[PDB]
């Protein structure tokens, strides 16, 4: 029993974190095999950030301008290239701690663990989700760039995020491990703002199924809804539209609890209208949206209470 | 910016987790140097759990009755002894991944990271606190016994908790690494219940300082209070008494924000007497009490390990 915001064990990722320095800029890098991946803005000063010409800044660099530190050992850079917003530094030592890994680009609503790092050293691990407006509500200070997001289903680490910046509202933006940004952001200090964010509906429904699995049904009602009527109501509360894909994905949780997806949708509609009336659901007074259907199945018992 | 429930990086602990099996009971063990620490109830069957005589059950066991598995390697048990509610299995191989460590007993209100394990394999990491009633609100399923709680200070892991059981309300109970229970609990299947819990006042105040640091100030007011008058309010809402030690401990956060501790106590009194009026603090509609003053300072400073 219990339901916590649970992160994957971070050990496989801790053994890949390094410090990358180019001149006066220092940030984190990810060392996998003989390559160190890091944000390309490591070659920028604060002045360069308004309109950086990365190709022009990079051509003026040699391999020995990049200092890579793994623990107390200095790695030697023997090659460099840029791929989108990521800089790839070829080093003369393959990481002996390289886990089995994949680079995966995730969609909004998907969750992942973040290993926050400073100066190539891990400080903490937390769970979060890619918001519908492609930002993440992380906890990052200056020096955290290059920190990564990942999932570890089975023994393989799937790297999905690399940290690049903090927007004016305090939320965060970054790229996949191929250097493609999530959302309409650029690695430039220009007027950029997070779009209006919405609640991840399929995740709230999954978390309501987690509450039922753990023994709570106070919020259920005798009603059902059509998918279209649910979306007309949900959109009024800034909730993401629920698609047939989302209804299909909730199938297993629906069968484990005996509650049809559209019947759980009717319960969500009523909760939006009424609030919780002093009650909590899994220790929260708000409707939680950072647990996916897959996360609930991973954490919860297969036997409903 | 941002404020997340953050756990310590778990890698140093992942390298210590093993599987311990005695007959039909399988659980997790902690392998440090040439000793495996695990709950003594591994020697019990379901029938024995009703009323066990642990010395009598243990005397009937030989070293070969304990199967210890570290990854895919079988460790050979060469000795065994009991210390309170923990079984210590002497093995013929010292753990090459043993980190610098200490066994420490924590007090209620203190937080720690839990590395939830099943069959000697880590599945997740989450942060939690020792409640005033000596239980923890964890997330544990059958097979999680032997999972440990810890903190990190520089390179030293301080092990503070070992998981033993779940109470009828879904909360959890366990021991320090010397086998002494936290709380008036016993390691047997008998009528046991968590006592009435209270809110960790110094932690709520620390989290209000974290909200101020992050730009959330709507709850601040021009008023102050005395420690005696605030304690009269705290007792009425099932909040733990605030002491002069707690006021001293909040000193640094008070200086970083310019808000006196009794000034923040007057804000908490108003939140207790009036609620939040539809507003949230750090994305929560409840007053959060599982972040200590030290946790707030560490997360708002980027301390690494
Ligand atoms: C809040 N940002 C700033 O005032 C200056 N700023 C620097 C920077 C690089 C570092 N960084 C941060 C990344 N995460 C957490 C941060 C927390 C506090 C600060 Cl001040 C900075 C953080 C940025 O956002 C950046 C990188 C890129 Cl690709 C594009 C733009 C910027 C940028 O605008
Ligand atoms: C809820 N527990 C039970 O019905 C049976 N139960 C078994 C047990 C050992 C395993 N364990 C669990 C530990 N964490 C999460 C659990 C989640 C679901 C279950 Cl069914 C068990 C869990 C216990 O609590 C135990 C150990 C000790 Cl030292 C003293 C008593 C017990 C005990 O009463
Ligand atoms: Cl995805």
């Amino acid at each position: 029993s219990g339901f916590r915001k649970m992160a994957f064990p971070s050990g496989k990722v801790e053994g890949c974190m390094v410090q990358v320095t180019c001149g006066t800029t220092t940030l984190n890098g990810l060392w996998l095999d003989d390559v160190v991946y890091c944000p390309r803005h490591v070659i920028c000063t604060s002045e360069d950030m308004l309109n950086p010409n990365y190709e022009d800044l990079l051509i003026r660099k040699s391999n020995h301008n990049f200092l890579v530190q793994a623990g107390n050992v200095q790695l030697r850079v023997i090659g460099h290239s840029m791929q989108n917003c990521v800089l790839k530094l070829k080093v003369d030592t393959a990481n002996p701690k390289t886990p089995k890994y994949k680079f995966v680009r995730i969609q909004p609503g998907q969750t992942f663990s973040v290993l926050a790092c400073y100066n190539g050293s891990p400080s903490g691990v937390y769970q979060c989700a890619m918001r519908p407006n492609f930002t993440i509500k992380g906890s990052f200070l200056n020096g955290s760039c290059g920190s990564v997001g990942f999932n570890i289903d089975y023994d393989c680490v799937s790297f999905c995020y690399m940290h690049h910046m903090e927007l004016p509202t305090g939320v965060h933006a970054g790229t996949d491990l191929e250097g493609n940004f999530y959302g309409p952001f650029v690695d430039r200090q220009t007027a950029q703002a997070a779009g209006t964010d919405t609640t991840i509906t399929v995740n709230v429904l999954a978390w309501l199924y987690a509450a039922v699995i753990n023994g709570d049904r106070w919020f259920l009602n005798r009603f059902t809804t059509t998918l279209n009527d649910f979306n007309l109501v949900a959109m009024k509360y800034n909730y993401e539209p629920l698609t047939q894909d989302h209804v299909d994905i909730l199938g297993p949780l629906s069968a484990q609890t005996g509650i049809a997806v559209l019947d759980m949708c009717a319960s969500l509609k009523e909760l939006l209208q009424n609030g919780m009336n002093g009650r909590t659901i899994l220790g929260s007074a708000l409707l939680e949206d950072e647990f996916t259907p897959f996360d609930v199945v991973r954490q919860c018992s297969g036997v409903t209470f």
